[PDB]
């Protein structure tokens, strides 16, 4: 984890001002010691310009993708930034107004491809991505926007998330509505024949959808080995206000009597298994990691306790409001929780209304019904008020899809950003690293060289430090075994919030 | 919390064990230092014959009740134990077989009165009880059986639990079923006429039930000086196969669909509340402690995750097992897990699909349905695998239905009592105590005459402890603070499971 810091001052709005990209990169000012093994670049995207003239975007997830990037060399930092010329930038600089519906902000007088959200990697390529059709490939070292991608062309999706899994041979794994089923796309790594992967993306399986003419809204999902997790929450896409001045949030709905329905596929078999796992109702952004353990698998998911869209309380007018009204405000949302459940892949009908969450180290349940549902209880890894232990990161490389101790995270106090978390996933220990009005993005883990433990690197996170006698904003970087501060980098003007990102070695 | 220990030596069966009754009290060797200001008796509850010459009972709850007592004065202790001389006891001796049908023993060729669970005060006499129609006067001093009192002569009820609650003026309340409703019974506090308190008993308030014809099993219930809260389980009576070789376990069955319902009334008004709190299923047995915050109830429970009754777990051949055979068979069971729920007495129909618990300092949410049901979902303060935190205790007298922080519980370990426990139940933290085969009882609290805080005092078990180069049992005495030992008092015979009872100051 929990924050022990409250923000009077009201600092946490300069994440949410406009900031203007650079020509070329800056220096930034190292106190302590970059590690020397560091090299390469930290890439993440946010939102970096929230108007145009006097036409204001509302939501958080509205404002004009901005790509930053930190390199790192030799003890040395250079941050750069430089907003992606998406359809939707360039028309709204073309025009000098607002042209492309954005998630929560209409345009007056075609969808979105603000590619606001993420960086991943395809083939050699690089690609900001939203949730939508579209995704812009980038250039990881000027920044320059290359290209605009519809995934349409090539498979039979409406969209896909900013959360794609992607293996150590670079296969490329993502899940997005089909208009009604969810289909997993696969897109291979790159060949010796050296064509672009995505002509070879394919469905590999399909999840069934638990309403006819209403598919969940989906941000992430599960991945090992052998297995797919998708995780089928009670919020809604009302397809008839959808397919008909609406904006995205407008079509979405909360079914209150389903709850959550988890479904599994067999990844290498690319088969669905007909397993009628349920439980109580929740907001699910991002699962944490998940792995096989004897014939049951393990879902570590950072939730939201209730059937409310999370995404209402993040409008930009409310994040702006004064530091008792955002508390306040966040009274009635749903509850953060990070939450471990056990799914069992062998049911014996002869266990009918027994637990059958055999293993020894968990209090997880899952309960036979005879309509053979199983009705799942999870096992509570980290609760605090209003405190979310959210974006988290894991030793992704070495322990995606695996077997694990730790995960790392961004704290949220009340939806404001104040911390960095580490959570022990079997020991429930945390720890902490927070300054007052100090507002951190998502951690990200870089492994040493020489790495023998699964915590041995360090996270990198973007801090902005507004308030005079500190300069704006500054690379931190954390020793990952107790969070304890090993530099920072600082640079002489403001960056906004960001959400996602990745460290590219070079 | 968790146990640290194993038992492969087996020696829990001595739980279970026949012992004789003493004919006068033995005293117990102290090592340490017993406190001066305790002055009074620990009495006891617990089943101490387990066959009636070849005839063997069955389940845990089977055995006929023996009370035991220990007696501190002047630093200086002695132990004591006689059967309470019920109809099942007597006449058992009598026609030396099986007579009356215990819980989980059917007799062969008429309602157990066999009073193995609890002892509690009305007026100036003591009660020991199971959860039928008959209570049984004893005399606290002697240990002599007095009377049987049949509770249908003075009130409207089939039973009730073994778990009233006692008001500071000495006021008793309690539930039971009634054949359908739950009916809270109020017994008042010895008055100037000095006639028996039970014959001014009556029905204060009258809770629903969810099945016309299948009464949930209830154990215990919450108080607060305004509040009655009443928590309907899956667990049902089945009253076609009731009424009807069968015995009390034969009519237990399992709701797979109903999941958990959550009952409030009006204390003074004697009123019941039409609020519709509803959640997933569990087994429950011990209310921990309840309380009033604003406006909202804080219900904190020992739970058992899943719908299948926890009781199937407690036939005495599964608990003389070896100790890889009790793993084994409890990996199946409900998961016990502590939890507090947050009730809301507040619901405005304007907040329609949102979290209703406003409170700073919980992660519990309530959110109201369309129908008007109110889903909860707890914040959990105590989870360990098969690690039970139970048989509850808290500092009753002065925090019993008011704001409070700790608690005491003895912690289960497959079933095993292996270890005492306490829970700040505001920060999570914990404290054990435990050594290699000891098998301790519920720990009971007896503040410090003179104390201002809420843990100023010290706890009380009774320890079976069967390893040679030990005595067979010993009165434990642990300070509060920090669960450190202050004092034992071995006893050279042995001591066999008991469930609840009291600190009778003198
Ligand atoms: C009606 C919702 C449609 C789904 C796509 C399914 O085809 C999500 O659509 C958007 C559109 C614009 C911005 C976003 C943002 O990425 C969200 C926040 N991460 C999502
Ligand atoms: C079919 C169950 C009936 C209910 C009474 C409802 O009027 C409970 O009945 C018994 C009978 C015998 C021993 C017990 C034990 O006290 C249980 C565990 N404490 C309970
Ligand atoms: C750094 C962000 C601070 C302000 C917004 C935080 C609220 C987050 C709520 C949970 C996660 C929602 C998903 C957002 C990330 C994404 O778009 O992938
Ligand atoms: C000291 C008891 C140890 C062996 C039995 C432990 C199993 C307990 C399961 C949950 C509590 C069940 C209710 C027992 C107390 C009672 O009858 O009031
Ligand atoms: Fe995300
Ligand atoms: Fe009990
Ligand atoms: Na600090
Ligand atoms: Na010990």
């Amino acid at each position: 984890m929990s924050s022990q810091v409250e923000h009077p001052a009201g600092g946490y709005k300069k994440l949410f001002e406009t900031v203007e990209e650079l020509s070329s990169p800056l220096t930034a000012h190292v106190t302590g010691r970059i590690p020397l093994w560091l090299t390469g670049s930290l890439l993440r995207c946010g939102p970096g310009l929230f108007e145009v003239g006097s036409e204001p975007f509302y939501h958080l997830f509205d404002g004009q993708a901005l790509l930053h990037k930190f390199d790192f060399k030799e003890g040395h930092v250079t941050y750069h930034r430089r907003f992606i010329r998406t359809d939707a930038y360039v028309r709204a600089m073309t025009e000098k107004r607002i042209v492309i519906t954005e998630f929560g902000t209409c345009a007056f007088p075609e969808v979105t491809d603000n590619a606001l959200v993420n960086i991943y990697p395809v083939g050699e390529d690089y690609y900001a991505c939203t949730e939508t059709n579209f995704i812009t490939k980038v250039n990881p070292e000027t920044l320059e926007t290359i290209k605009q991608v519809d995934l349409c062309n090539y498979v039979s999706v409406n969209g896909a998330t900013a959360h794609p899994h992607i293996e150590n041979d670079g296969t490329v794994y993502n899940i997005g509505n089909c208009f009604i089923a969810y289909n997993i796309v696969k897109i291979p790594p790159l060949q010796a024949d050296k064509e672009d992967p995505i002509s070879k993306s394919e469905i590999v399986v399909q999840f069934p959808c638990s309403d006819r003419f209403k598919p969940s809204y989906v941000h992430s999902f599960g991945l090992t080995p052998n297995y797919i997790v998708f995780v089928e929450t009670p919020v809604k896409i009302n397809l008839f206000k959808f397919l008909s001045g609406a904006n995205y949030m407008d079509c979405f709905e909360s079914n209150e009597t389903m709850g959550v329905w988890l479904h599994i596929a067999d990844k290498k078999r690319k088969k669905y298994i007909n397993n009628k796992y349920r439980t109580s109702p929740f907001n699910l952004f991002h699962h944490i990691n998940t792995y096989e353990d004897h014939e049951f698998l393990i879902v570590d998911l950072c939730c939201w306790k209730g059937f409310e869209f999370v995404y209402n309380y993040l409008y930009l007018a409310n994040l702006r409001e004064n530091w008792e009204e955002v508390k306040k405000n966040a009274r009635k949302a749903p509850q953060p929780e990070v939450r471990r459940y056990v799914l069992p892949l062998n049911i014996d009908k002869a266990d009918t209304g027994k637990n059958l969450v055999t293993l020894p180290n968990t209090t997880a349940t899952a309960i036979l019904c005879s309509d053979e549902t199983i009705w799942l209880e999870p096992e509570v890894l980290f609760s605090g008020p209003r405190q979310a232990f959210e974006f988290p990161q894991i030793n992704y490389q070495k322990y995606g899809g695996k077997p694990y101790t730790y995960a790392y995270g961004l704290g949220l106090n009340h939806f404001v950003p104040d911390r960095l978390c580490k959570l022990n996933v079997k020991t429930k220990e945390t720890w902490v690293w927070q300054e007052p009005d100090s507002y951190p993005s998502e951690p990200i883990f870089v492994s040493h060289p020489d790495a023998l433990e699964e915590d041995d690197g360090v996270v990198l996170s973007v801090v902005v430090s507004p308030g005079a006698g500190q300069k704006p904003a500054y690379l931190l970087i954390l020793n990952a075994k107790d969070l304890s501060e090993v530099a920072r980098a600082e640079v002489e003007i403001n960056i906004p919030v960001t959400f996602h990102g990745l460290f590219k070695k070079s």
